[PDB]
DNA sequence: GTCGG
DNA sequence: GCTGATGCGCC
DNA sequence: CCGACGGCGCATCAGC
């Protein structure tokens, strides 16, 4: 919360560019703003001084002088009256609607949660399990349930192949007091970057975690990500957990190192780390790491034995998964 | 919106 | 079907 | 209409 009013609100200016104006570049300069600003370890007190930051420019540095003169900001003032706006933004809280959706939803007078549950059949089968757990995938999971839910996972998972290891990432990995959904990397030494010498691996893991009835719900899924919904089992009497998102992503296994610093993040700390990697010379995605040629083209990837030689090849100090959130 | 070629 | 674009989502 | 900006999986649609 040190200079926690600002990042505020260059936070709600971002969700306002991605959503509303459907402008993603600017949704980056202002999440890449509030984020430098975030771990600037003084009280910002002047826009000039914030300017002073990679990321802050003109236009930024003009709205911190204007909240630190009378702790609001016009614009956002504005957007928060416009409710066309306001429910826009609102219906891309739900699981499968974007800003696309959003704004051809609230074309056709469809504004709050009561207007998509009359409205069901204008949604596809993802958009109505986002409605359907709308509330419960607002919650947060306290990290002692994310403990319970890595413990029915790595237990199912041995249960199918002991040779698949299972690796809570995101916020969890990071250490985080609680986490907005479970994220798990999956690997087995039947998949790797070389050969694909058995099938549906992925598949396997999936119909053994629904057997048991963990999860409940399908979202996407393909032959190496699950986007689905999960519950913890609770007992008589108690009120039932809240259901939650898990993702599960299967990464070749000698991409391991790569397939970790992706899924443990933070995403900003990602973008941040391979927007470096090209100043650097290099590409970065979830698989390699490569170095770039004369033509822009990414060549062959790099050995890659750690998270840190990642980090080395880009010359930055390792972070611990604790050190990468915003 | 910011930065850099 | 394909390629390529768009829309959803993930970190 | 300076253009890049991090990078990609899954689902669907446009123009073949
Ligand atoms: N930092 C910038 C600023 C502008 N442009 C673009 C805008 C124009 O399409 C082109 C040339 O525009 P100008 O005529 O504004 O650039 P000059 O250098 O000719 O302007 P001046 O007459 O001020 O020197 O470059 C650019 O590539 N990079
Ligand atoms: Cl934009
Ligand atoms: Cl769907
Ligand atoms: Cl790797
Ligand atoms: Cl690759
Ligand atoms: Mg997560
Ligand atoms: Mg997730
Ligand atoms: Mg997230
Ligand atoms: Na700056
Ligand atoms: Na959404
Ligand atoms: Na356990
Ligand atoms: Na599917
Ligand atoms: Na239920
Ligand atoms: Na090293």
């Amino acid at each position: 919360t040190l200079n926690g009013g600002i990042t505020d609100m260059l936070t709600e200016l971002a969700n306002f560019e991605k959503n509303v104006s459907q402008a993603i570049h600017k949704y980056n300069a202002y999440r890449k703003a509030a984020s430098v600003i975030a771990k600037y370890p003084h009280k910002i007190k002047s826009g000039a001084e914030a300017k002073k930051l990679p990321g802050v420019g003109t236009k930024i540095a003009e709205k911190i002088d204007e909240f630190l003169a009378t702790g609001k900001l016009r614009k956002l003032e504005k957007i928060r009256q416009d409710d066309t706006s306001s429910s826009i933004n609102f219906l891309t809280r739900v699981s499968g609607i974007g800003p696309s959706a959003a704004r051809k939803f609230v074309d056709e007078g469809i504004k709050t949660l009561e207007d998509l549950r009359k409205n069901e059949d204008k949604l596809n089968h993802h958009q109505r399990i986002g409605l359907k757990y709308f509330g419960d995938f607002e919650k947060r999971i306290p990290r002692e349930e994310m403990l319970q839910m890595q413990d029915i996972v790595l237990n199912e998972v041995k249960k199918v192949d002991s040779e698949y290891i299972a690796t809570v990432c995101g916020s969890f990995r990071r250490g985080a007091e609680s986490s907005g959904d479970m994220d798990v990397l999956l690997t087995h030494p039947s998949f790797t970057s070389e050969s694909t010498k058995q099938p549906k691996l992925l598949h396997q893991v999936v119909e053994q975690l629904q057997k048991v009835h963990f999860i409940t719900d399908t979202l996407s899924k393909g032959e190496t990500k699950f986007m689905g919904v999960c519950q913890l089992p609770s007992k008589n009497d108690e009120k039932e957990y809240p259901h939650r998102r898990i993702d599960i992503r299967l990464i070749p296994k000698d991409q391991y190192y790569c397939g970790v610093l992706y899924f443990t993040g933070s995403d900003i700390f990602n973008k941040n780390m391979r927007a470096h990697a090209l100043e650097k010379g290099f590409t970065i995605n979830e698989y390699t790491i490569r170095p770039l040629g004369v033509t822009g083209v990414a060549g062959e990837p790099l050995p890659v034995d750690s998270e840190k030689d990642i980090f080395d090849y880009i010359q930055w100090k390792y972070r611990e998964p604790k050190d990468r959130s915003e």
